[PDB]
């Protein structure tokens, strides 16, 4: 097993870099990204799930806190304050805390696993927090960007 979870740095397609902010994830222009560093993304593989739809598991804080979509009947993205080594060690699925990795080569979304058809997303508006869209059936240059550079720390 992990000693430690994995180091992953984040930026949507547009490059704005995900960086924490009062609790919550924002994708920062280049204005913020003088002036905040990026958040370390911790990652883990979501071991209960099926591995072919590439289970993972993301928090922040030095994995302090996870993301989750949440219990209710609709999706609502929010930081838990929970150990992601405590979800990635316990025997338990955690699905709302997870999301399907689609690995589309330079870049990767991810789909909540509880919540079928919603997608982490960034607005194309910079300083927003990352939140949860489903997909239009056509593109626009003002819609939600759902498409994420997933690289690991050096």
């Amino acid at each position: 097993v992990l000693s430690g979870a994995l180091c992953f740095r984040m930026k949507d397609s547009a490059l704005k870099v995900l960086y924490l902010h009062n609790n919550q994830l924002l994708a920062g222009g280049l204005h913020a990204e003088k002036v905040i560093k990026g958040e370390e993304i911790s990652v883990v593989p979501n071991r209960a799930l099926d591995a072919s739809l590439s289970p993972v598991i993301l928090g922040v804080q030095g994995g302090s806190q996870c993301l989750s979509c949440g219990t209710e009947k609709g999706p609502i993205l929010k930081l838990e304050p929970v150990n992601i080594m405590e979800l990635y060690l316990g025997a338990k699925e955690s699905k709302s805390f997870t999301f399907y990795r689609r690995d589309m080569g330079l870049t990767s979304s991810f789909e909540s696993a509880a919540y079928p058809g919603w997608f982490l997303c960034t607005s194309p508006e910079a300083d927003q927090p990352v939140r949860l869209t489903q997909i239009p059936e056509d593109p626009a240059w003002d819609a939600p960007i759902t498409d994420f550079y997933f690289q690991q720390c050096d």
